[PDB]
């Protein structure tokens, strides 16, 4: 008897406004892992006890301590923006919030030091669609929908601003937390099912629509730390903001930061505005200091890209709901 009224929540940890991670349990008894819940990918993976370099810094899964483990052994390679991971498939019981699902995940044996020694999380829970899943492995949310236990076939994200004994964030499975948003949701449908990507009708700097006038794509990526666009777009945008290209990021003089113009994204006939307080890492106010912007360039290869990606920078401002039943994304202002 699976009566659909569940709304299981996961408390997230905010690390530097770049990494938001919660706790999952794998096995019988459960082995806990710090995971990033990523709408940009669809595979679940944790480091393996069978791991031979970043592995030393993370919690490892030992199949030999799980009574519910079922072998598979299929080799698997998962490629992200900063680096690639490698391992094999295994099956066990995964606990997320108060939900228990039999999930096929990847035990990772090859995990490079760069970028994984910078990661504060052990693994990744992909919140994308089977269409994006490596080796056509059923994603965890698809398996939760199959249980027929949720209030609604939706999940929502809340990413807070770094503070202190405060909530870093929160994923709700089955609904949305009204304590974390103001007013009502505005929905935008997905271009196609299979990707958490919507149409964008322009990017503005101040009150002038500078970019994406003839339309472009926007990927709603909980796994991305920043807002990203193509090199072309980010060059135009940063020139408008008067930001200079440093080696890995764009900076402005720290004094110039509070006077930077609003950046607006046109999504579903509504403008979603980020003020300077939302995209500048205001670490100092000095003229002698350089301050980083929470916006970078990233070229996403086809079929997904070229696209913009609305990461933690966007999500922190706008509470996000991902609707599987209706294939649409909802934004309400975060609280
Ligand atoms: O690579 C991504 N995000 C970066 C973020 C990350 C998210 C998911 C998987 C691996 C991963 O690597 C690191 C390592 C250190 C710090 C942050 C990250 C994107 C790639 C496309 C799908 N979403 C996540
Ligand atoms: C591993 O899992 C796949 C499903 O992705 C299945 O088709 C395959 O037969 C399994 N292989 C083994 C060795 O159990």
């Amino acid at each position: 008897l699976t009566l659909g009224n569940t709304t299981s929540s996961v408390i997230l940890t905010n690390y530097m406004d770049t990494q938001y991670y919660g706790e999952i349990g794998i096995g019988t008894p459960p082995q806990t892992f710090k995971v990033v819940f990523d709408t940009g990918s669809s595979n679940v993976w944790v480091p393996s006890s069978k791991c031979s370099t970043a592995c030393v810094y993370h919690k490892l899964f030992d199949a030999s301590d799980s009574s519910s483990y079922k072998h598979n052994g299929t080799e698997l390679t998962l490629r992200y923006s900063t680096g690639t991971v490698s391992g094999f498939l295994s099956q066990d019981i995964i606990t997320v919030g108060g939900i228990t699902v039999t999930q096929m995940f990847g035990e990772v044996t090859e995990m490079p030091a760069l970028p994984f020694m910078l990661a504060e999380f052990d693994g990744v829970v992909g919140m994308g669609f089977i269409e994006q899943a490596i080796g056509r492995v059923t994603p965890i949310f698809d398996n939760i929908i199959s249980q027929g236990v949720l209030k609604e076939d939706v999940f929502s994200f809340y990413y807070n601003r770094d503070s202190s004994q405060s909530l870093g964030g929160q994923i709700v499975l089955g609904g949305s937390d009204p304590q974390h948003y103001e007013g009502n949701f505005h929905y935008i449908n997905l271009i196609k099912t299979g990707v958490w990507q919507i149409q964008m009708k322009g990017v503005s700097v101040g009150s002038s629509t500078l970019l994406c006038e003839d339309g472009c794509l926007a990927l709603v990526d909980t796994g991305a730390s920043y807002i990203s666009g193509s090199t072309s777009s980010i060059e135009k945008l940063m020139e408008a903001l008067g930001a200079k290209k440093r080696l890995f990021d764009y900076v402005v003089k720290c004094n110039e930061g509070p006077t930077l113009p609003d950046i607006s994204f046109h999504l579903g006939g509504k403008e979603y505005t980020l003020t300077s307080a939302d995209y500048v890492f205001q670490e100092s106010y000095s003229s002698k200091k350089l301050c980083t912007l929470a916006i970078h360039a990233m070229d996403i290869p086809p079929p997904t890209g070229p696209t913009w990606a609305l990461g933690a920078t966007f999500i922190r401002k706008f509470y996000t709901e991902f609707d599987r039943r209706n294939n649409r994304i909802g934004f309400a202002l975060a609280r």
